[PDB]
């Protein structure tokens, strides 16, 4: 019943979900974490201040598009993205 | 209507309110961020195998304890310590 734990918590759920969706239930691969972050967040993205955020964790993601992520590294990689553009608290 | 975007947004929103609390709208504490994690989550905390991650930010969580936490490090510190513990999908 809290913010952080029905949201963080909530992230544990995606990585049980979109990787539990082929075999594997503990992998996901360079594409299912850049379409992860393209496609269930993509939506407070504009001008993207953190140009070095998103082109870091974008550039490795585009930069193997051959292997697979972990848990920890989903899990980085989808809180750099979320905190790239400046304005976060503000959406008028 | 996603996983990544209800529940990765809603941490936006933690900021936004935990923060929001006091004058400063876009700067934690950090004893209100080892707080965020240990208040908001603790939940599926046991036995934390990776005792180096939450050993590493609560080490320099109880390391300063007088400077304040910014938004890009509160959201790599709440990742690192949702991803400590190594059973995270299996809770029987």
């Amino acid at each position: 019943m809290s913010e952080l734990e029905k949201a963080m918590v909530a992230l544990i759920d995606v990585f049980h979900q979109y990787s539990g969706r082929e075999g594997d239930k503990h992998k996901l691969k360079k594409s299912e974490l850049k379409e992860l972050i393209n496609n269930e967040l993509s939506h407070f993205l504009e001008e993207i201040k953190e140009q070095e955020v998103v082109d870091k964790v974008m550039e490795t993601l585009d930069e193997d598009g051959d292997g697979e992520c972990d848990f920890q590294e989903f899990m980085a990689f989808v809180s750099m993205v979320t905190t790239a553009c400046h304005e976060f608290f503000e959406h008028e």
